[PDB]
């Protein structure tokens, strides 16, 4: 019971896994592979993918997993959806997007973090929410109808009662909020609110690429004019923390009334303290008044 598959291009690499674009015999799939070492991230990924209650548009659709034995040893496959515009960061690299773009993408990706927030599906039963613990541009995808779709649920947390104190800071630094770069968390809706923070700088990612504003800079990552490339944790906190340091909204966005909405709803999105923060529902709901 194994795909026809082949392996055409290496699209991703992380941590965990390289990325393929393949053919199944939708002749495009995307090939998730995880190396025997990295088992446990293919696993994290597998369950949350194979999840009855997490199938929703703004959620990378899930084909299958499999374990397929090679000479070194065995690997293990997700199979799923292939987005042909690639992830959000490279999309932006690349374009300069519209009014009706940047509503699209931050409306998509509040409803998408909204539903694994949720404690409950659509038709009212209750759900383990899940948190994605590392929300970025790269792990955002870019659907063709220029909605996002999350991915890379490598180190989410299911949101389990009986999750030990033990069960720190992973993730990606640049992304991390003030309180995890602090060591300063504890609540449950604590996570929520780290993944909030994150989501917050992909909205300003979006922004800073958004013609609406009128003249658009090149893409930069979130501190990408503060930090190096591949930023520490100490650097970050530096930043983030001891200088109460955000992403520049230069007041001529401003000028735009949508802009404006935006950088007012992720302005907040980003504050210092969780509790100021609005929930990611409370974002989709605002990206709907536009």
């Amino acid at each position: 019971e194994l795909l026809p598959i082949e392996l055409d291009t290496l699209v991703g690499k992380g941590r965990f896994a390289e990325v393929y674009k393949a053919k199944l015999k939708f002749e495009t799939v995307a090939v998730k592979i995880f190396p025997y070492e990295e088992y446990a991230s293919w696993k994290t990924e597998k369950d949350i993918f194979s999840d009855i209650n997490l199938k929703h548009e703004n959620i990378l659709q899930f084909l299958t997993a499999e374990e397929r034995k090679t000479e070194l040893g065995k690997q293990y496959w997700l199979i799923t959806a292939f987005h042909a515009k690639g992830n959000l960061q490279e999309y932006l690299t690349r374009h300069v997007i519209s009014w009706e773009d940047l509503r699209k993408l931050g409306s998509s990706l509040a409803r998408g973090i909204a539903h694994l927030h949720s404690d409950h599906t659509p038709c009212g039963r209750p759900k383990m929410p899940i948190v994605h613990r590392d929300l970025k541009s790269s792990n955002i995808l870019v659907k063709n109808d220029l909605t996002c779709c999350l991915c890379d649920f490598g180190l989410s947390l299911r949101l389990d009662p009986t999750l030990s104190v033990d069960d720190g800071q992973v993730g990606t630094a640049r992304y991390m909020a003030p309180e995890v770069l602090a060591s300063a968390m504890n609540n449950v809706e604590s996570f929520k609110q780290t993944d909030v923070y994150s989501m917050a700088l992909v909205l300003w990612e979006m922004t800073s690429r958004c013609n609406a504003v009128g003249e658009v800079k090149d893409y930069e990552p979130p501190f990408g004019s503060k930090v190096r490339e591949h930023p520490c944790v100490a650097s970050m906190a530096d930043n983030v923390l001891a200088d109460a340091g955000r992403p520049e909204i230069p007041s001529f966005w401003l000028n735009h009334q949508g802009i404006q909405m935006v950088c007012e709803t992720l302005t907040e999105c980003w504050d210092h303290d969780p509790e100021a923060r609005l929930t990611a529902q409370c974002v989709a709901e605002r990206f709907s008044e536009l």
